């Protein structure tokens, strides 16, 4: 319990390069004397909060940037202090991305967006712009031996289709997430969603294909193409295959919209040790000399870091993983992006599976979102009362911003919050929204 007390503890993904990270690691011990344990736990981005909550996690945790917000809302993350100096070595709009109430809340490392990897040799020339090829990747399917196999069973690979003709999140109007204006029950995700199960029932597809399914087909010459980030590519080198990377095919004309994660580095709260993984993110990751060797054990995408992403972007695979990163959508950091993920996991497990219709399967997760927005809008009106009651203003007054971000009515809300408020705490609220 409470890990440790003058070392370093990282977690991050699987998927990742964590042997790499694990280098830079052993160099900041060389150099310091500093212990740096690098682990790969399994869902670690919902044990992350659980035992983050306790005290307890590591110093440093490995997530794209998407489930941040919810960190830093649950108050699991240490704000970040980069100097000027070096927020100018990287890109602004990764470091937009780490921001959360106008406050930096993790290092950003790399720019990750799926891309269609395809087989040369059964396949020159990939199906473009899908538009007259979906009836063509139905029928280029039709030359059997599998033209397409990627994984189903999280909808981070199945969103850019279910994104290409209108579905959406949350809306904008212009900036500020109108949550409550969902659109994964619209006409564009319904349609995007029932081509996917067409391809399934139609048997291009098997709707219990996974990750290392569609891993292991591609780099076996089983199938002709698949869906994945650029962590994939060094597997695909191990496994000799002619491969190349390139733009994902449109639907009804339009481009796939993939969701962009930002992979990012936040600091526990809870951690005895932070000037100590500032030191570690700051000056020894974030380095050309710290990516490249997380990038040679599997590549990180674009990286955050300007002068080590000028020498990545001379390679095509990179160019073709900006081209989608730019055709789609840089993924929201707020807290409800988690009710999103797992009622949108739920639609398309149960729409592929037969288990209910696409169109049962989206107003079911458009009503799961919903719901978890008003849960939350509660939990914060209450949260907000008891923690003015207790005299801590600041904290109070933040939870009643936070309901009012997910409210019906806010206009209406204001007024009522100016009648139960003392004049200071309301002025306090005004400068919390
Ligand atoms: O499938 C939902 C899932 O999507 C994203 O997770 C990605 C992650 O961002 C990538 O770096 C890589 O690890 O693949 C994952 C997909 O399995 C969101 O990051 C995540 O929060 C969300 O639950």
């Amino acid at each position: 319990m409470k890990i440790e007390e003058g070392k370093l503890v990282i977690w991050i993904n699987g998927d990742k390069g964590y042997n790499g990270l694990a280098e830079v690691g052993k160099k900041f011990e060389k150099d310091t004397g500093i212990k740096v344990t690098v682990e790969h736990p399994d869902k670690l981005e919902e044990k992350f909060p659980q035992v983050a909550a306790t005290g307890d996690g590591p110093d440093i945790i490995f997530w794209a940037h998407d489930r941040f917000g919810g960190y830093a809302q649950s108050g699991l993350l240490a704000e970040i202090t980069p100097d000027k100096a070096f927020q100018d070595k990287l890109y602004p709009f990764t470091w937009d991305a780490v921001r959360y109430n106008g406050k930096l809340i993790a290092y950003p490392i790399a720019v990750e967006a799926l891309s269609l990897i395809y087989n040369k040799d059964l396949l020159p020339n990939p199906p473009k712009t899908w538009e007259e090829i979906p009836a063509l990747d139905k029928e280029l399917k039709a030359k059997g031996k599998s033209a397409l196999m990627f994984n189903l069973q999280e909808p981070y690979f199945t969103w850019p289709l279910i994104a290409a003709d209108g579905g959406y999140a949350f809306k904008y109007e212009n900036g500020k997430y109108d949550i409550k204006d969902v659109g994964v029950d619209n006409a564009g995700a319904k349609a995007g969603l029932t081509f996917l199960v067409d391809l399934i029932k139609n048997k291009h597809m098997n709707a219990d294909t996974d990750y290392s399914i569609a891993e292991a087909a591609f780099n076996k010459g089983e199938t002709a193409m698949t869906i994945n980030g650029p962590w994939a590519w060094s597997n695909i080198d191990t496994s000799k295959v002619n491969y190349g990377v390139t733009v994902l095919p449109t639907f009804k004309g339009q481009p796939s919209k993939p969701f962009v994660g930002v992979l990012s580095a936040g600091i526990n709260a809870a951690s005895p040790n932070k000037e100590l993984a500032k030191e570690f993110l700051e000056n020894y990751l974030l380095t050309d000399e710290g990516l490249e060797a997380v990038n040679k054990d599997k590549p990180l995408g674009a990286v955050a870091l300007k002068s080590y992403e000028e020498e990545l972007v001379k390679d095509p695979r990179i160019a073709a993983t900006m081209e989608n990163a730019q055709k789609g959508e840089i993924m929201p950091n707020i807290p409800q992006m988690s009710a999103f993920w797992y009622a949108v996991r739920t639609a398309v497990i149960n729409a592929a599976s037969g288990r209910q219709t696409v169109d049962e399967a989206l107003k079911d997760a458009q009503t799961r979102i919903k719901e978890a927005v008003q849960k939350f809008f509660l939990e914060e009106i209450q949260l907000g009362e008891e923690l003015l009651a207790q005299g801590d203003y600041e904290k109070g007054v933040d939870h009643l911003t936070n309901a009012i971000a997910v409210c019906g009515q806010p206009q209406q809300l204001l007024q009522v919050l100016q009648q139960t408020l003392p004049p200071p705490v309301f002025q306090m609220l005004l400068t919390k929204l």
